[PDB]
């Protein structure tokens, strides 16, 4: 009840004077069992923003497992392929990057060109969506490339998920049989090394805890985070938080998410 109070308070603060569709969504799952521990608007849609990049690399790893792709395959590209927010890819115009390096860049640094390059390797947004639907997530959809997929037009379902869908999908990728044990470990390792989510859940994380996460930010107030975390050096729950529609600035939206994190940590229970 305490984390749920905070999530409602967060939404009230962020949306009161938005003058457009505005919401917060949250779900917490038991990692081992998949049991839904608590939720707030679990079945409402939100823009994924860069949180999709985990699902993208899941699709890539599936192809690697199937012998259709190699972690070490090198991809070259041109300066004209670089889109907004390409901190890693723009440093490798000469050398290109391997598929492994691209996934590290997409997940750990939120590199947009790396995501587009990876989308190409699997056949585009439609094939990411196909991969998701084929593993039983018929809600999540990627429709556009970077950066247009961050547009966050109110109530547009393009490039959206639901908290429950994302959380359930994340659980299947990280601990189910969709990927080999080696690939599922690679996926969580990239998330563990996330470099660009400090002001969100990581800001509330106690010493000794494990976190593997991926953040997102888009237009029209959109912000979110997906995570696997737990005490004692191992993840034991999945957390997904999304918001869209607020007119509040970045730092304020960050603070509200970090506050939800602090609550869910304080009130973790056994
Ligand atoms: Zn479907």
């Amino acid at each position: 009840p305490e984390t749920l109070v905070k999530v409602k308070d967060a939404e009230d603060q962020l949306c009161r004077t938005s003058h457009r569709p505005c919401r917060v969504g949250y779900i917490e799952l038991d990692l081992n069992s998949g049991k839904i521990l608590e939720s707030f608007r679990p079945e409402e849609r939100f823009p994924m923003m860069s949180t999709f990049k985990v699902l993208l690399c899941g699709a890539v790893l599936s192809r690697i497992d199937a012998g259709q792709e190699q972690l070490g395959r090198r991809i070259h590209y041109s300066q004209n392929d670089l889109v907004k927010y390409s901190p890693v890819t723009e440093k490798h115009l000469t050398d290109g990057m391997t598929v492994r390096e691209l996934c590290s860049a997409a997940i750990t640094m939120s590199d947009n060109t790396a995501a587009n390059l990876l989308l190409t390797t699997i056949g585009g947004p439609k094939e990411l969506t196909a991969f998701l639907h084929n593993m039983g997530d018929h809600v999540t959809r990627l429709d556009r490339w970077e950066p247009e997929l961050n547009e966050a037009i109110p109530n547009d379902e393009r490039d959206t998920t639901m908290p429950v869908a994302m959380a359930t999908t994340l659980r299947k990728l990280l601990t189910g049989e969709l990927l080999t044990l080696a690939s599922r470990q690679q996926l969580i390792d990239w998330m563990e090394a996330d470099k660009v989510a400090g002001p969100l859940l990581r800001s509330a994380l106690p010493a000794g805890w494990f976190i593997a996460d991926k953040s997102g930010a888009g237009r029209r107030g959109s912000r979110g985070i997906i995570a696997a975390l737990g005490p004692d050096g191992k993840p034991s729950r999945i957390v997904v938080i999304y918001t869209t529609g607020s007119r509040k600035k970045t730092d304020e939206r960050n603070r509200q998410i970090a506050e939800i994190g602090a609550s869910l940590i304080k009130h973790w229970g056994l």
